[PDB]
């Protein structure tokens, strides 16, 4: 289940995430869907994606105050961009430090952008945490 | 930087590695080279690669008692096979649980086989450890 | 759009394809599905895949005398194996010499094998035609 | 040999390509190296790359009037972007309509950019020719 790694995120009525003390937004993209391993996360297929200094946050388009999710950058070891040759959309693949299985990873799927600026910003934000 | 993750492996002159208490031989392949991230590990470009129940072990062809190295399966998180379209040889990429940088990962490069059987065995060996 | 590139293949009721003058059986794999570009070919999702000296032939499991198709090796330019990290199954991707669009290419999807032996045989069969 | 597919291109002293009647530049990138199949093209490792309505053109940094090369878009069937996971630089892979072997293809290697805008423009320019 994807909830071992993802946590619930509160938002305003308008779909703005409520961020932690000193947590700052770095980048945002639109119309992103989530995967857990190779499978779509049902009902989390169209949202805005936010990168912060601490987290990747998915804000559900349809029900932002219910279906929004967060992932800690501190739980990640690598991110890898995949450009959409076999997949309909380009994908950003997130690798965890401590997966329960190699089947457990996340993907962000970009339906209205190539996802390149988001992925580049995420690579940098991850590297800042890793190198410390 | 590769020595953060790999350890020295004692062998014999004929290239037989010293295994641990209860550590079992699973699969071996020949003429493998090692990468650390995108770069070749310089003195480790032609060796046998050995999968055990606990480790991946590189046994150097030219200098086995000196240049042989081991990696704990317990330090890995994911594995990915790449078939060699843009690389001279197929590659098995290994991702650490705890990399100091996301530029640090392992590749095994298969110069005289396709590396499929070795990669499949490693997938299974790693999954046994994770689960 | 896939019917620009694939042709109808006559079989028998037991799923044996009608081969041409001097056309020889090279390799077969089971439980394969077909793609045209990124999309599944709808009635061609479970069949045997057959490499001959001249063609790749899909023999449909459910309706072999109706839904079986052939592709000329002479219409291909490149082949690429993808190991199935993000796809449920490994894929063999085939690139046409003369695509109407660069969105048009073939995939074979291997549901009950890794497709390596079939892919390796196809690489060789295609190279024989090209050279 | 890479010269079955590539042709000589004339330039000005300053390294500006001399274009055909009605041929127009679409995009340019810098610090690109060439591959023929998996191997570097020696001495064609640092140049500007130009996309035109008809061609991809490599302008050699060191000797532009001698070592510049052109490829016809009409000789291509596909282009594929590869994002630099195993390769030091991202790559744009060019597939020919009529290779003599599957070992014969070209790569553009991007040493000072991610090559994304160039690759996107090339995909579009190719598609215009293919669809006719």
């Amino acid at each position: 289940h994807h909830m071992e790694y993802w946590h619930y995120v509160e938002t305003t009525s308008s779909g703005q995430p409520l961020l932690r003390e000193g947590e700052k937004d770095i980048f945002i993209d639109q119309s992103v869907g989530l995967y857990h391993g190779k499978s779509k996360i049902l009902q989390r297929q169209r949202g805005r994606i936010f990168l912060t200094s601490q987290r990747i946050i998915y804000i559900d388009d349809a029900k932002p105050t219910q279906n929004s999710l967060g992932l800690e950058l501190d739980d990640l070891a690598y991110v890898n961009y995949s450009s959409g040759f076999l997949t309909r959309s380009p994908r950003l693949i997130l690798f965890f430090k401590d997966p329960s299985s190699s089947t457990e990873f996340v993907q962000l799927s970009f339906r209205k952008s190539d996802g390149v600026l988001f992925s580049q910003a995420t690579e940098r934000a991850l590297e800042n945490i890793l190198t410390e």
